[PDB]
């Protein structure tokens, strides 16, 4: 063929709602960042696990940034068509297991290939590999995280595809501990069908009909980064007085 059905009225509403949800929960001016505990950058040119763990100089700032981001994700998820139809128990399972992956996805909007930084930013609010090691993380997370960001940037997603990919990430029927996997799968399928149809209808050439499979592959990549973050957060958590440098929400979500 191959067939290019038009977006239904419902799929059109779904996309409008997700776009609106993202515009209300993602500030592209980063104007709240001055409210976070300030960034501190110690002398660590090369760049010492002992010193990084001793000082955790960027952790209060980046933990506030991540906590703030988790709050925005909860807000976004609440607006996903169908999410509120789930049990409060399943909503929380989905939120806590996807939070770090959605933060990695939504952070792509501040990421720039100009210098491979998340520029929120300023100079104070520009985050590089070395800022992330100053928060207690190691290259086994950071280097594939940068690779992931570049790979995602190069998909050149429409904002519609970006918000759908975040929604699909969150409403995933295979997360540990979900009860109503069938309901979650139904909601995800509706979103996935919307995304597939959108790409067919609206995405030039085509056939860049590998775009959907490239997007699904990013979801698998995110599971990997999630396991590695979990390992590294555990070792950060062993640092005496680390909990003062985090926040209640971060402690709960990642504990
Ligand atoms: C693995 C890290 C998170 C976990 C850190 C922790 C200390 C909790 O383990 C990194 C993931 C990316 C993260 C990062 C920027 C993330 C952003 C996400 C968005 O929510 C922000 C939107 C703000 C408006 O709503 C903005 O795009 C920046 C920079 C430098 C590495 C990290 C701190």
């Amino acid at each position: 063929d191959s067939l290019r059905p038009k977006l239904s009225e419902e799929q059109q509403r779904i996309i409008a709602i997700l776009l609106d949800a993202h515009h209300k929960t993602y500030d592209p001016t980063y104007s709240d960042f001055c409210q976070f505990r300030p960034p501190v950058r110690v002398n660590d040119g090369g760049g010492s696990v002992t010193l990084e763990l001793s000082q955790l100089s960027m952790l209060p700032h980046l933990a506030d940034l991540v906590s703030y981001s988790i709050q925005k994700v909860i807000g976004f998820a609440k607006m996903i068509p169908g999410f509120r139809d789930l049990t409060s128990e399943d909503q929380i399972v989905l939120l806590k297991s996807s939070a770090i992956e959605v933060i990695m996805l939504r952070s792509n909007e501040s990421f720039t290939m100009d210098d491979m930084s998340w520029t929120c930013g300023n100079q104070d609010y520009k985050y590089r590999v070395s800022d992330v090691t100053k928060a207690g993380h190691s290259l086994e997370l950071i280097e594939p995280l940068i690779k992931f960001q570049v790979g995602l940037k190069k998909l050149n997603l429409h904002e519609e595809e970006h918000v759908l990919l975040m929604a699909i990430c969150i409403v995933s029927p295979d997360r540990p501990g979900v009860q109503d996997a069938a309901l979650i799968e139904a909601i995800q399928d509706r979103l996935s069908n919307t995304l597939q149809t959108y790409i067919r209808c609206r995405h030039p050439p085509p056939g860049s009909h590998l775009l959907y499979a490239k997007m699904i592959q990013k979801l698998a990549d995110l599971r990997s980064l999630n396991e590695e973050h979990s390992k590294q957060y555990r070792c950060l958590s062993f640092q005496p007085e680390c909990s003062m440098k985090l926040t209640p929400l971060v402690l709960e979500v990642f504990g």
